[PDB]
Order: structure tokens, then sequence, then C-alpha cells
DNA sequence: CCGACGACGCATCAGC
DNA sequence: GCTGATGCGG
DNA sequence: GTCGG
């Protein structure tokens, strides 16, 4: 149901250009759904699975009928809106700048390049590899990636553990991106015994020319960008998008299972927790007056799933 | 009908 | 400077 | 935009 991409398209309209992020999210979660039935659907009726409702149903059976969709033909021709749209794939570049950009008249890529001094730092960092970004990440240079990160990481302080995590560890092909969980026994949730844990790291990889560049960087989150080496002669790869997250220690599993996402499965996850009686977030499940409690114990993935009655899903399983 | 929609780190800004 | 809200990101 | 209660 490849072509119902539509839900996508209109998720984006919502969000970048009506600012409306429970529409973006319905949408999404609609493409999600459909995305993992395993058949060709042949009507909205049998669309309106959980999540689909009556508008998006229209909307199907319109596409089905025609192959295309009418209000999606009057926002790719709409000036403004295809601007904005377009502004939201810098990084760093959100709905409401890519509105006040276009609003001042800045609404290319040429525009972009021209008024650089009008860019916070993320965002000039986003427009210089605005082309590597869009690029994804075959898993073999991923490989090489990981190889390079958890070599370093030894060299820095062999305590530390580095997980390469995102849609690499749900064994996708090819990934958007770098994502690389950190612990190391001096930091847990009840201590703090070493300082620079995740800025050591990060020099390291600095030295070694893996990073090149840094997008934001606090005690316990990096997003940067990261290029492997290349050969004599050889064209360079692509710049890439690495985000390495720091976590407790004690913590690791609630973590490793936020970062393995996907987004779209922990919303969901997250969400059935509630109904459950518990909240989880990136460190602890919680039992909830809808207040949160104690954190729970936790020694295992398969702890979180069966405090929320979920049967385990492996990582390749998650990628919804 | 309508509340509720996952959770949170870092950068930036207003107000102080 | 800090605090809280906002923007943007994972 | 969707949905449980
Ligand atoms: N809104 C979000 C976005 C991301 N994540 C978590 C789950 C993701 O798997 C992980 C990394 O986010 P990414 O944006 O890198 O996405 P993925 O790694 O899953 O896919 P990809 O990088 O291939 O596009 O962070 C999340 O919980 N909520
Ligand atoms: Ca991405
Ligand atoms: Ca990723
Ligand atoms: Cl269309
Ligand atoms: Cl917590
Ligand atoms: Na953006």
């Amino acid at each position: 149901n490849g072509g119902i991409d539509m839900l996508t398209e209109l998720a984006n309209f919502e969000k970048n250009v009506s600012q409306a992020i429970h529409k973006y999210n319905a949408y999404r979660k609609a493409a999600s759904v459909i995305a993992k039935y395993p058949h060709k659907i042949k009507s909205g009726a049998e669309a309106k699975l959980p999540g689909v409702g009556t508008k998006i149903a229209e909307k199907i059976d319109e596409f089905l009928a025609t192959g295309k969709l009418r209000k999606l033909e009057k926002i790719r021709q709409d000036d403004t809106s295809s601007s904005i749209n377009f502004l939201t794939r810098v990084s760093g570049i959100g709905p409401s700048a890519a509105r006040k950009f276009v609003d001042e008249g800045i609404k290319t890529l040429e525009d972009l390049r021209k008024n650089e001094d009008k860019l916070n730092h993320h965002q000039r960092i986003g427009l210089k590899y605005f082309g590597d970004f869009e690029k994804r990440i075959p898993r073999e240079e991923m490989l090489q990636m990981q190889d390079i990160v958890l070599n370093e990481v030894k060299k820095v302080d062999s305590e530390y553990i580095a997980t390469v995590c995102g849609s690499f560890r749900r064994g996708a092909e090819s990934s958007g991106d770098m994502d690389v969980l950190l612990t190391h026994p001096s930091f847990t949730s009840e201590s703090t015994k070493q300082p620079k844990l995740l800025h050591q790291v990060v020099e390291q990889l600095q030295k070694v020319h893996f990073i090149t560049d840094t997008l934001s960087k606090g005690e316990t989150k990096f997003m940067g960008v990261c290029q492997l080496p290349s050969k004599n002669d050889e064209k360079e790869y692509p710049h890439r998008r690495i985000d390495i997250r720091l976590i407790p220690k004690d913590q690791y599993y609630c973590g490793v299972l936020y970062f393995t996402g996907s987004d779209i499965f922990n919303k969901n996850m997250r969400a059935h927790a509630l109904e459950k009686g518990f909240t989880i977030n990136e460190y602890t499940i919680r039992p909830l007056t809808g207040v949160a409690g104690e954190p729970l114990p936790v020694d295992s993935e398969k702890d979180i799933f069966d405090y929320i009655q979920w049967k385990y899903r492996e990582p390749k399983d998650r990628s919804e």
C-alpha cells in the first residue's frame, strides 16, 4: 500500500504548514497501521484498522479511484506551502522558522545560502550538509562506523559500552543516521562519580577526525556530524548525522528500548503503558491519581514488555 | 461528545 | 545569571 | 484526525 506516501505527505503538511501536531501524529499513525497491513487495500471501508477513521477512509477512496488526492494537488501547487515544506527539510529549521524565512522572502536553497548570517548554528550546519543528510547510509557503511565508534570508545576507557541502536539495531539494510547508546559504570541513577564522561568520547572521536561538527551537546546527549575516512583518490563519503546518548548504566534496558524505536513503536508502546497504568521513558518504567510512583525493577528489555502485558517483540519487529 | 494524544535533551528567548 | 516557555530534535 | 468511555 505504498501509494496510500499520501498519508505521509498529509502528515508533513499538517506539521510544517498548519502547525497542527496532533493531525501530524494522526496521519502518521494511520500510515503506520496501513504499512503493516498484509493485504492490498481495496477500499476505504476496509481501511477504516485502528487510527483510520472516516476522513482518512474518504481520502483513501479518492486515491484508489483516481490515483491522486485533490487536497494534496492543491498543496503541491501552493507556493507558500511548498516553500515552507521545503525549508523544514534543513535540520534545525522547523515550521516556525520556515514560515518566518518564507515571510521574509527566503524561499529557496539559493536564498538560504545567501542569507547564512540569518541562521543559528544548528541551521547553518544543516544547510552546509543539506545534500549529504538526504542520503541514506548502507548497512555496510554503518558496520564500519560502528567499528570506529566502539574501538575509539574502548581507547578512552575500557569500561564504556557503546551500543548502536535505531534502525540499525532493528536490522535495517540502510539507516537515516547513526544512534549510539553509551554507558559507563561511573554514571548510574545513584551517582555520577566521573565528570566529562560524554565529553571525553566526543573529544576522542573529533581527535581522529570522525566527528566533524557539533549541532548540540550537553552532559548526556550529543547531536553532530561524522564522516568515514576514504582511501587515496577516492571520493569522500557523505557526511552523516550522529547522535550519542549517555544513559545511566542501571537504566540501560529502558534506554536501549527507547533508542531502538521506531519512534511510532515507542509512541504506541508508551500509549499502551498509560492504558495499563504505567509510564515509560528512556530511564524507567513507573506505575501510575496518575502520579508516577517509584521505578519498577528492570533486568531485561522483556521485563518492560512483561509489565504492560505485551509479548516480547525483537527489534526487527519494532519497525513501525 | 470530548478529553487525551509519549517522553524528554539541548538551544534560544523573554522576563526578571 | 536563573526560570519557564518555546522550538526543534531523537 | 481518531477514538474509548
Ligand atoms: N520522535 C521520536 C524520534 C525518535 N525516537 C527514538 C526511536 C528511534 O528509533 C531513535 C532514533 O531516532 P531516528 O530519528 O534516528 O530514527 P531511526 O533510527 O529509527 O530511523 P532512521 O535513522 O533510519 O531514519 O530515537 C523517539 O523515541 N521518538
Ligand atoms: Ca533522520
Ligand atoms: Ca537513526
Ligand atoms: Cl496526489
Ligand atoms: Cl525517570
Ligand atoms: Na528541519
